[PDB]
């Protein structure tokens, strides 16, 4: 609440002291995590703070705009009308925490849409003049965030996960050496690998009971999806079964040994590693489960899914019992190539989408890109209660986008199923 007072101060009277407090609060904004320190600094020096209650119209389709924004909290509905009356505006999508919008002020272009707060919200705003100055001075650090024509239409293991893989392999080679070895299966020999069930066994017994095998599976998956732990053949998902997996370091015949320094390192630096995977586990697990058809999920899968839906803000306007039923019906879909068209304006639709990873461009004929959506954002909700065709097109803005999808047939079945009480 301190940063708010800093932003509520005049720009010219802001000490680099204030700038530091505002900076800290803003460094975490999804749309900012890719900003050059100096850029995010300028913003802290010229930006303002707005707190809006639900139901307020920030601005209207057809007007000349005055500010650029970043959602700090709450969410907003983007509405567009095909007529001349705002009465005919339908909600196209919803913007959430971390998303920015309003860049059409750069060339004085009239707003393509009407934005209405959907709930109590907090925004960071930058006025026209300032924003234009910033854009000219930090363009290359923005061309990936802004919709065309101000930005562009579109745009191996991790480093942390690659370290956890290292740290576990040594703890296993240290405490349970017998776990990594050549294994004979069917007149064939698999070199230096581990066994699914035994990895789970070992994870549970190490620090923290981890409470369950399922939890363990999610945590190992975190490594297998990032490529540090791979199924001896190719499988994309980790299974608590008699299947062989291999760590990266064991990819070559000859391999170095944890030369004490590491062991000393692993020793101390292992505890947090488990806690880290523990945190990152539930997600990886859900995306592995949702790949199973609605009728092939165990009582346990649905719980793992449910647990995670509770963290999805786009679903916070739904009853617990409703979200419970949703786990057995949710659909998951990813697309590897940017430029891919999820659906086009004019097509029938019956699906509501929520973004898990990536971003998309919302295109409306004759106008172009009216706004870009990111993680946490959702679109197509109108298709769950209305038969009108898609009022816009959705195009992937980058590679490897993940989505959560809810279809109208399944949503209604649930809504009435819950009327049975």
């Amino acid at each position: 609440a301190e940063w708010i007072a800093c932003l509520d101060k005049r720009p010219l009277e802001r000490s680099s002291e204030d700038v530091d407090i505002i900076f800290t609060r803003l460094k975490g904004v999804k749309a900012f995590e890719k900003f050059h320190p100096n850029l995010l600094r300028q913003i802290c020096l010229c930006g303002y703070y707005e707190n809006l209650e639900k139901g307020i119209t920030l601005f209207r389709q057809g007007d000349i705009g005055t500010n650029w924004y970043a959602v700090l909290a709450g969410s907003l509905d983007v509405k567009v009308s095909e007529t001349s009356s705002h009465q005919d505006a339908v909600t196209i999508c919803t913007l959430g925490i971390g998303t920015a919008f309003g860049e059409s002020i750069l060339d004085n272009t009239p707003r393509h849409a009407t934005i209405v707060t959907r709930e109590s919200s907090e925004l960071l705003r930058i006025e026209q003049e300032d924003f234009k100055a910033l854009w000219e001075k930090y363009r290359q650090y923005m061309a990936g965030l802004l919709a065309p024509p101000y930005g562009v239409m579109e745009t191996v293991p991790s480093e942390k996960i690659l370290r956890a893989g290292k740290i576990l392999r040594i703890a296993i080679l240290s405490r349970a050496p017998h776990m990594i070895r050549d294994r004979k299966y069917h007149l064939k020999t698999y070199r230096q690998c581990c066994v699914g069930t035994e990895l789970v066994d070992w994870m549970i017994q190490q620090t923290s009971c981890v409470h369950s095998r399922t939890q363990a599976v999610g945590m190992w998956q975190v490594l297998l999806e990032d490529g540090v732990l791979n199924h001896v053949d190719q499988e994309r998902h980790f299974q608590d079964k008699y299947l062989f997996y291999r760590f990266l370091d064991d990819e070559r015949e000859d391999a170095p040994l944890p030369t004490e320094e590491e062991k000393k390192e692993c020793d101390e630096e292992l505890q947090d590693t488990m806690l880290l995977l523990s945190q990152m586990g539930p997600d990886a697990h859900m995306r592995m489960i949702l790949r199973k058809p609605p009728g092939q999920r165990t009582v346990d899968d649905l719980e793992i899914i449910y647990d995670e839906l509770l963290h999805i803000k786009a679903l916070s306007h739904l009853s617990t019992t409703v979200k419970r039923e949703l786990a057995g019906v949710l659909i998951f879909e990813s697309h590897a190539k940017g430029g891919t068209v999820l659906f086009n304006q004019g097509e029938e639709g019956t699906s509501w989408y929520i973004i898990l990873k990536g971003s998309v461009n919302v295109v409306i004929y004759g106008k172009g890109v009216v706004c870009t959506l990111h993680e946490g954002d959702d679109f197509g909700k109108l298709a769950l209660v209305n038969d009108a065709p898609r009022a816009a097109s959705i195009v992937l803005r980058e590679d490897n986008c993940h989505f959560l999808r809810v279809d109208k047939e399944d949503f209604n079945r649930i809504l009435r199923d819950v009327e049975a009480n």
